């Protein structure tokens, strides 16, 4: 649990990220949480060229490392580290699936049994506001209060979990629910979907 | 014929089905006839972690192996085993198009000739039940009497065969299928299928 | 221009084009024109599993080489060869796009000037036959008498050209082709074509 | 800042787009500033067999190096660079998704905040004229006094930057714009859209 080994995970989840087809281009930011603040990845640098020593270190006052620019979304990571006490890391994208579905502003229903991984019974649309911004991160943090994943309207995907390799799983299953909600909307609407009763049962299980 | 042997090509089949775009995260579980009961997959552990010792032996009796967990869904796999004698492998995974269609509730209709490779002129879609419960494992039952790949209504697929390799090829051909339901059905409702008897040729030239 | 260097060339071709995603599973057929048959390839085995030795001669009678099964598709190929005598190579495969197209038995309009390439405003759907049989045979040579590639019904796609290169190079652009019909299709009905005298001016600089 | 180093950059770019799925076939073309033309693909030559001597030097009068033959849409590359002094390489491609989108001719409008990307809150969809003519050309340079990026109707996407880097990321970022818009469209017509004092403050945004 040394910075190094933390800032080669954080690396490996944006490589692997790209590898699944959930980031395109510079869009994605991943961070950890550590010591009193967290490990991001930095504005700018593509991927492939990111070294260990790219990774930057914001506290919990914001202050980052000298001679470093941290990623321009690195204000909503830490809006849910603060809601979300339990999450140790944060995945962002643009996945193609989940910000079609945050363009038309909805939320996804309970269209597969999956959609309780998540937490609940669906995964919630936060409103748009200006990306970097104060406005922004209240909208993620009240998101997140009763769920680990998030759209963001025009924008895209926040998933938050225990740690790097369930917060990629849990950001590549919503992307998944998107697909499938998207793939049902063009031919029925509104899509079927499992009742609360059942996605309670699904619950329990999942805590067994 | 030994355990190993065998345990080596579940271990591939996994491998071999992310490849092909089946399988996300942890979501197939794969499985063969084994001495009285099954080989399967685990619980939990990712694919690419995956070790020979880690598939589990389950007895007819549903007795697993001591010290490891198996998939959470072996019941419906012990399930196909007894419906279908013929059955030696058994692939189920939550590949998109398959699970998009078995949210719509609706079975594939002979719309490619393809189809009559699952015994006949449809691919039917088994009600809902909660995974792992008895009931589920039911409704596979009566879905496979006549037909090696059945789609499970708000989950996903399951496909069996004489051995994994003729497993794994059903269950692609499937979302083969499935995609082409899905791509048409956008399009027209409903879709244009081959007749009853162009089906009866089909099938008595694959026995050929 | 050896027996093994086309063999070689044929199985090239088969893995290229399930590289570029057009072949899933055992469904494609390739073949080349060699003395008075064909070379083509075999029924049943894997791609992957392809050898030099697996490929089948045919000769201008129909009578394959002694111990080996030729694909259950070679009807068609020789059809091909026998109503193009330009055509050296033949490309057959169920490409999701060309197939979903030949379900909704459509032919491809003018909706994009590459389609000039296969010689003409439109790449036509032949109606369905049997596979394997003189029916189908005959739907195909008719629908290649003035074009390169046609799509058949419930069925694929063929595409024939001078060699396996060009051959392979027609059939992915047919599937570039038709993934623009179905997707523009899904948004509106009918598509904007271009005019029959933009292709003539198209198919002008093609032969410059 | 060598000749050789740049025909390398522009063969691991057209790589590099195939690797995207951006590049289909012998499709793209992309070119550089250069003294006092461009250096750019050649016609026919696959992508796979490019060497750096086949890269072609055209001067600002149009003059091509002797025996090489430039690629066939050269013209509107020479058209990009003096239409947009501020260009140093251009990236045509015919990308499915863009390509579609030209076909129904309309612009990207502002769906997402990354449209901003390509200078202010569309993208434009210049009108269809035959390939490699100069009527094509003066549409283009049209498209590109304001915007980094323009479709052509029926036909595909030409984006410009400063260096090739920066000129592929943003063809890449237009091509999921354009599927974003097709997958939305598909389920509403029209799509909501960021409205222009919410561009305004983007693109504020992105200049800091
Ligand atoms: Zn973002
Ligand atoms: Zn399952
Ligand atoms: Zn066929
Ligand atoms: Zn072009």
């Amino acid at each position: 649990m040394e910075r190094n080994k933390l800032a080669r995970q954080i690396i490996d989840t944006c490589l692997e990220m790209t590898r699944l087809g959930l980031n395109q281009g510079t869009a994605g930011n991943v961070s950890v949480r550590y010591q009193d603040g967290m490990l991001i990845t930095p504005t700018g640098i593509p991927y492939e060229k990111l070294t260990e020593s790219h990774i930057v270190f914001i506290d919990g006052n914001g202050k980052h490392e000298e001679g470093k620019l941290p990623s321009s979304e690195w204000r909503f990571h830490m809006a849910a580290y603060q809601s979300r006490p339990d999450a140790n890391a944060v995945v962002h994208n643009h996945a193609v699936h989940c910000t079609a579905v945050s363009i038309l502003n909805r939320s996804i229903p309970a269209i597969h049994f999956m959609i309780a991984a998540a937490g609940g019974n669906s995964i919630p649309c936060a409103p748009y506001a200006t990306f970097g911004t104060r406005e922004l991160s209240e909208h993620v943090a009240l998101a997140l209060k009763n769920r680990k994943a998030t759209l963001l309207q025009h924008h895209g995907l926040i998933a938050c979990e225990v740690n790097l390799e369930k917060a990629l799983w849990l950001a590549h299953e919503v992307e998944v629910l998107a697909q499938l909600y998207l793939t049902t909307l063009a031919i029925t609407d509104p899509v079927p979907v499992l009742s609360d009763e059942e996605i309670a049962v699904v619950l329990e299980k999942f805590k067994t």
